[PDB]
C-alpha cells in the first residue's frame, strides 16, 4: 500500500481516466485528505486501488462497495464534495 | 402540483443527458410510490432543474442553494445506493 505520508504520490494515484472521476477525487484529495486519521488515509489509498467502474458506480450512488471500510470512504468523498462544490441556484 | 400523473413523470425522468439514466428513473421506477406528498412534489421540481445542475448534484459536485432540493437528492442517493449492486 501506497506510503499515507507521500502526499505528491497519493496525488499522482489519484489522476484517474475518467471525467466524472478527476472531479471527484482530486479536489477531494487536494482539500480533505490532511482532515483524514491515519485509519482513513490508508482507506483511501485502498480505494485508489480500485477499477475506475467501480469507483464510478460507487460515487454515483450505483449500489456500493461490500467492503464497509470502502463504502465508508466512498461516502465521505460524497459528503465533503457536495460540502464544498457549487451551491448553484 | 401534480403528483398522480406518473405516466408524464415518468417521460420527464427521460433526460436530455443519458449520463442521468441510471440514476433518476430508477428511482421513480423503485421508489416514487414510498414518498409523501411533499416529497413527490418536491421530486417533480427537482424535474424541472437543468440537466447540468442534476448531474452535478447526483455526483456531488456542489449542491442547490434550495434546500429541499438538496434533501431530494440525498434521498435519491441513499435510495439509489441500497437499492444497486453490492460489489
Amino acid at each position: 500500500h501506497m506510503d499515507i505520508n507521500n502526499k505528491a504520490r497519493i496525488h499522482w494515484a489519484c489522476r484517474r481516466g475518467m471525467r466524472e472521476l478527476d472531479i471527484s477525487i482530486m479536489p477531494f484529495f487536494e482539500h480533505e485528505y490532511d482532515s483524514l486519521s491515519d485509519d482513513e488515509k490508508r482507506i483511501f489509498i485502498r480505494l485508489l486501488e480500485c477499477d475506475d467502474p467501480d469507483l464510478f458506480n460507487w460515487l454515483m450512488n450505483h449500489g456500493k462497495p461490500a467492503d464497509a471500510e470502502l463504502e465508508m470512504m466512498v461516502r465521505l468523498i460524497q459528503t465533503r464534495n457536495r460540502e464544498r462544490g457549487p451551491v448553484a441556484i
